[PDB]
């Protein structure tokens, strides 16, 4: 049993004004809520219990528009992240919601795409030791944890947000740990940039030989959405997709309906309040089609 | 001397479930929020003082926002609208706040841009008698109210929503009136469709010769920011623009420094807080340099 | 060994006028022709000999942009296709190019990206009988050749553009033959619509046991780009994509490059040519990079 | 009288390799081919004579395109520019064309979009003496003719892309000049960047107090489609426009119909061949619907 969370915090100043009415995680990507992105991929690694780590004035929101995630099959959870000081404190301030579990955590405005998807989580997910991590090609690597391969593709390093990037690999924000994180993550020193982070926790289970890093091949898509641009970005991204397909991309309802975690009934309670739109009427027609 | 109101309630149904998150007037179009947008066109047009009625759950954060509008030499104070029930209601719930005044109505999600815009808006705003409204061709009439003209120019009839429109030029979310406003408004019956509609009330005034009708030309860019799809193609657009330019589209701060509302120091004590972004760093730039 | 068949021609109407310049399958898809994709799909599929169709105002056009293939290890041919009386002239046309062997068709408006398509891609080329295409779910089947399954996932029936669709799953234009097609092929009757149409071929594998359908993931994108509109939304598509990575879709002196049709020289001499801009700077850079 | 001068010459390798299959202004901008643009622009500033400059290469086919313009009521001529040696060679290669007449030059990848845009061009194309400009406030005047003013709204500088730009106003791609140019041209010398160029004829008139730069405000649209991005931009600017207008920008029938220079029946005959998509179909709902 993995245990997922969500770190959506985070500094406003970059959005203002945009986000001087909302958390970053609650604007829309085209036509659903940022953060419905990365809760539906924790999903997709078969993971229901979920903690939700924001800021003090957002998660009374998260908390409006998720509940507890019984309607959905998951069991939500949300917790407080006073001040920014690294996504490596999501380790501390979950301690106990993680106990003595595997773990995983994603960024909350980190959105993927792509075919297999949930084979490539899966393999991750079922690995009950060690930590997994991800990395994509970029062209701006300098902005992101960058990882280092040898001829033999072997990983050799990480170095965050680095002057001069070894590669062009970027490990992404999805991570999967083992029971050692935690206590890893207890013994780290904020950064000179003064923040712990991710990248000190990753690295120490490099130095371990335990550091899983798998590649996503240039054929997903690995989005973030932490500027105005990316954000409309990834809302043309989304809806060619959809309005190509007639399917959506990161729908939570189905997915809990095609993992059987809710049942054809569950579903179209859940589509009633919304029958008057689109997104209703989509919950709808999923009754009724088969969708392989 | 004329206010404004600008109408920002909203059953959010449609953009569900992203408004699930917070309602549409705070979304963002691109860069900043979308009720920006309209309340720059209401102060282009000469008004400082303008009540914002919006939904009882909305109007608190409306109020977070903007505050009482004296940061931007505005006078800004807020109503509620407890339930859709037509435009026209506005000028109900606003009946103490306009007086024996002239008035100006604009909506919450249409959007303005174009060369001399604030002439145009000026040619109406300084009429003291009869009502004004803008038409702007279209290709889906059906979706607005629409008003015919004869052969001659002149405005002949208006049909809200038609199955069968007699012309394709739709009568935008802008609307100026005179002091008879709130009376026929106090008469009016709610439509089938059971509302107040503003179309009743400029029909009132066409029926008694009083509405004046200016075409708003092919070169100006009316947008409704209604839907998921036109939400996206409007952030599109005022990217395109903004990033052409080197300059903001509906910002607020900037209209009212060139009008003169607020000075230089007020408008250095308004970017000091934004400094760490490029809103605030817009806002310093334009303390030096000339922008004709 | 399979040989390839692009579909080039029609007229292409939809597209007037811009296409009063071009055919539509020189126009470009952000940074390259159209008809760069579907190339470099077969390419992907192993594919390396190759005959192009197009109308005859457009051939010489073609073949003043590809040259015989050789600069890019492949070996290309052209042929013309007098009227647009439907794909499956294809065969005819292409019949002695084909000779006795296995062959494939690519329709050139069809844009498909996504992980391991190249796997996917290889099923269906190494298969050696029968014939194999693929099904993909879309939001308007009416517009394709639609395929039916049974609960079973089997293939049970074929229509081209039918008013009431039996399912969502569109055929895609890809499309793998054994070496019954030409003579398949040659005994079809135009259909109403007046041409010969490539679901009667399908029709003709499926009545005989011998139709192989396999889906293709709501993970993999698959665009038409013959309208205006479909044109621009690709257009964004590879551009966000592109830009993220630093790494292009369907660029055919990489895919050789990798597959090792040409070698460290030929690619330095082909970017050459080009090195006054990015396409010859990304050649360059591949020389030097390894990318998993 | 003035005549007109279309310079649409060059390589574009920046649009290399798209640009291979066809010169950069055959591209379509979204719906029409992109000389369209410039063409028009000429057309609204009453310009019936227009001589279209461009490689040797390309005039064939812009003269399969365009004709003669008889159709729309111009007198298209051609002439060819063999080597890309600066815009100034325009009035060299055109001495002749503009014999003793006022003239008027436009860049062929410079797209201008409204309101009253045909009163700010007859401004200009009225005035019988000097040059005029216009200046356009923009992100990145490093790229162009960049112009400074004094405190009084008077020009007093050109600099042709300087590393240090004096202000943020661009020259835009069109020109109009009195008969001292051709002269003014014959006395240039290359610049060190080895052109003849347009900044440089109007930093002559500058120096004789006779060159008038107008300011294009912010409410106009000038875009220019030099690059992959730039021409995806542009595609989707105009495609906004036009879905949500029911009309195009551009159509050079229209305006031809428009000014009377042709009629309704020559009109018909133009739509005719078009009928069976939207462009013809436009064309001939333009006979039925008045248009303000
Ligand atoms: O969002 P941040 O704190 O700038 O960066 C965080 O996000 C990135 C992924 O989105 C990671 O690659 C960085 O290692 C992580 O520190
Ligand atoms: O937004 P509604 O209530 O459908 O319609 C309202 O908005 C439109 C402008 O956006 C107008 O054309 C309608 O006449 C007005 O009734
Ligand atoms: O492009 P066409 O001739 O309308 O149709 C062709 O295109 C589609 C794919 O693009 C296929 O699904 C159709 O079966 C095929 O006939
Ligand atoms: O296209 P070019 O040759 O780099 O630049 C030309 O175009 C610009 C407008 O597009 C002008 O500002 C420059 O003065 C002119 O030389």
């Amino acid at each position: 049993k993995r245990k997922g969370i969500i770190l959506a915090g985070g500094s406003g100043t970059r959005l203002h004004p945009a986000t001087l009415a909302i958390s970053k995680q609650l604007l829309p990507v085209y036509d659903k809520p940022m953060i419905y992105y990365p809760l539906s991929t924790l999903m997709l690694a078969g993971i229901r219990e979920i903690l939700i780590i924001s800021t003090p004035q957002d998660t009374p929101r998260f908390q409006q528009l998720l509940g507890d995630g019984s309607n959905w099959g998951l069991d939500l959870q949300y917790a407080v992240q006073p001040s920014p000081d690294g996504l490596a404190q999501a380790f501390l301030i979950g301690e106990s919601f993680i106990g003595n579990d595997l773990s995983a955590l994603v960024l909350g405005d980190n959105l993927y795409y792509g075919h297999d998807f949930h084979e490539l989580l899966g393999s991750a997910s079922q690995r009950q030791t060690g930590a997994s991590v991800f990395a994509y090609h970029v062209l701006d690597p300098e902005r992101y944890g960058v990882v280092e391969f040898d001829q033999g593709g072997k990983a050799i390093s990480l170095e965050e947000k680095p002057l001069e990037p070894k590669s062009n690999y970027a490990v992404t924000g999805l991570y999967f740990y083992d029971q050692q994180v935690v206590d890893i993550a207890r013994d780290l020193k904020p950064s000179p940039r003064g923040e712990l982070e991710i990248t000190d926790v990753n690295r120490a289970y490099l130095e371990r030989g335990q550091l899983s890093v798998e590649i996503m091949g240039r054929g997903y898509a690995w989005l973030d959405t932490g500027t105005h641009d990316s954000l409309l970005e990834a809302g043309q991204f989304i809806a060619t997709l959809e309005n190509r397909q007639g399917l959506k991309v990161a729908c939570p309802e189905e997915i809990a309906y095609r993992q059987k975690w809710i049942d054809a009934a569950q579903l179209e309670k859940l589509a009633a309040p919304l029958a008057k739109n689109g997104y209703g009427q989509y919950l709808k027609r999923l009754l009724t089609e088969t969708v392989y």
